[PDB]
């Protein structure tokens, strides 16, 4: 018997099984469970991969977005511009620090923050005069880099801080700049299903600013000052475990080949499916991390059921955009509302997508989708 | 070179069990909230005699989340020790409330109960902040004075979060540390009496509603469904791999607590007359996260121990109310002279369940020698 996985961690582990065992056993034996050598080693190796001078490992990708807001003093009285079509963390951290998220729609093709509407949202916030614009958190949704040149042009006028939410986009790139290396600071997650993932919770932050890096390293260890005995700011506890850094070192050594595989797999879906469903085209000069391979379909509920009847898993990202969820629905939304974010949940679907998807399994998936849409 | 807290000797004792447990998790691939997490919540719950255990990412988060559930924030006061690890006060600041620092007893090093009453009354009398909560710490594994604190909180309508970061395994009158107050919190930082091999934590309560709300907060404020968050939360989970480690640690904890009791009593009896020793009050078992004495010329003592290959550590060098980050917050009437003088004389010695008679004798010999005996 054979079967397919949505994101196949087992196939990946099989590839590097004994290397993972050794890396884990070394940490277990050495007894340096907190900030042991593998942590700094991973920060360095990931830094060179991404071309960023500073990598600050931490506990998870939510923490990774919160800490930069804390270092900038963002909090009560302050507005942070975020997509609604994203994972809750992007907006939640803004509320957690006492600031308000302001929700911006996404582009109907890239699923990433709409730049024109961002500009309008900032202008409306200034006109209302109740909050001060402080930051923008674009998301590289599904692995595809957001439009950082136009977003930064807006930030330049307004003095705003940009945090790249690269939770889903490690391995992605746009005109030879790696995802992670945009904005003032980048953030990611090593949640196990991400393109670069560990075997527990983990995260990191990225920046070329040495001062910002020093502040982040303070914040993640209770706001430690220049000495071991005096905390100079409010912080948190947000460390990447040595044991998870050891896992990540082995994941990182195969990430680039896996990115080639993902690109190959995505292109094969796009060429085979473009006439029956809406496919995620890769714009010139981009590589996506393909955290998800997301299509839009007529009768999407019908399609998903037929895929499951044929033993094919699929997932809807996202069922409820943030601005419609109870916790965030009272926060302000950009002028014009969020029609794209509101309508995508009725038609979007993510398909199995990982480096180990076989030709045969992909063919089967293609066949079911084409068949559903009346192709013989 | 002698270990301060010997995780190596502990690991050797359960080496194969740890390896099997870790192997199992690695192969199963349920790395987030895998079965070992719930298994561990159940077993720890049985050990502590609480109805609900909510595992989480670390002992700091474990203090923060209950404050969030209570809506504690701007305009509110939470009463805490200055003589403790930063997290105890930090989380109060982090939610927007203010810590109000209370001094500690010069023998137990735990929150002074009379001065807590003074502090609550004074904050009410002042009228700038509303009293919401108290976070006593079971410092070094010794339970705080919960009968008195609980009665005060009931009278004043305040919420008690027990900071049991250092006290799992400790008991007071047949009540387990972690089971006091409205909710308890702990750390599984590797050096704690119950520790994992990374960061981890947990919260404890008998209130089913609070437990459900805490399970929501630690996963971004999840509502009754998968797709609609109803409150602001965080990401605070205990990894499956660490739960697996913790199950093995828990299975030898009671024996280790007996060993720690034996080791500390032998220290107290042999050092009684040369230094101030941490006496165990009747009806208590301490978790002995640390074994803390006070000595004349403590700096000389520490250097002498170190010259003889024996590590020791000063907990704490700078009380929180003097630290830059917290120095602007209010202090209880009378000030905190105990918290301000302890750093000149306190010192913690090697303490763990595997301390050999030979190592302990050496340590004892050096301290007694230093003081002329
Ligand atoms: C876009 C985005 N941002 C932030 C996060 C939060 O990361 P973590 O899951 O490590 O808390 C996620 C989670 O995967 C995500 O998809
Ligand atoms: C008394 C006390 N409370 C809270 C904490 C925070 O726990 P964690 O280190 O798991 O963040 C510590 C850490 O040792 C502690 O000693
Ligand atoms: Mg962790």
């Amino acid at each position: 018997h054979h079967h397919m996985q949505f994101i196949d961690l087992g196939a990946q582990r099989a590839r590097i099984e004994n290397r993972l065992n050794a890396a884990i056993s070394k940490v277990v034996a050495e007894g340096r469970y907190i900030l042991g050598p593998e942590v700094a080693e991973f920060e360095k190796k990931l830094g060179e991969y991404l071309g960023v001078e500073h990598v600050i490992a931490c506990a998870n990708g939510t923490d990774a977005l919160q800490m930069p807001l804390m270092t900038r003093g963002i909090g009560p009285g302050h507005a942070v511009f975020v997509p609604s079509f994203t994972f809750a963390a992007t907006a939640e951290v803004v509320a957690l620090v006492g600031a308000e998220p302001v929700f911006v729609d996404v582009d109907p093709d890239s699923y990433n923050m709409n730049v024109e509407q961002l500009e309008a949202a900032i202008a409306a916030t200034i006109k209302e005069g109740r909050l001060e614009p402080k930051a923008i958190i674009p998301v590289d949704l599904f692995g595809l880099a957001a439009s950082y040149n136009r977003i930064t042009a807006i930030a330049e006028r307004e003095g705003l801080f940009i945090i790249e939410d690269a939770a889903q986009s490690i391995g992605g790139k746009r005109d030879n700049v790696m995802c992670g290396a945009f904005g003032h600071v980048g953030a990611t997650s090593f949640y196990p299903a991400k393109p670069l993932g560990c075997y527990g919770d983990g995260g990191a932050m990225f920046t070329n600013d040495a001062e910002l890096a020093d502040t982040l390293r303070s914040v993640l260890f209770h706001g430690k000052g220049e000495t071991q005995y005096d905390n100079v700011r409010i912080g948190i506890n947000s460390r990447l475990d040595t044991i998870q850094a050891a896992v990540l070192l082995e994941k990182l050594a195969i990430l680039e080949d896996e990115m080639e595989a993902r690109d190959r797999i995505a292109r094969r879906y796009n060429e085979a499916l473009k006439d029956v469903v809406k496919v995620p085209e890769l714009p010139a000069g981009n590589r996506s991390a393909w955290a998800q391979y997301s299509i839009e379909s007529e009768n999407r509920d019908g399609l998903k059921a037929q895929l499951q009847a044929e033993g094919i898993p699929s997932v809807i990202y996202y069922v409820k955009p943030l601005h419609l969820q109870t916790a965030y629905k009272h926060y302000s939304v950009a002028p014009g509302g969020l029609p794209v974010s509101e309508s995508l949940p009725s038609r979007i679907l993510s398909l199995p997508m990982h480096p180990y998807l076989s030709e045969a399994d992909q063919d089967k998936i293609i066949g079911v989708i084409r068949g559903f849409h009346g192709k013989k």
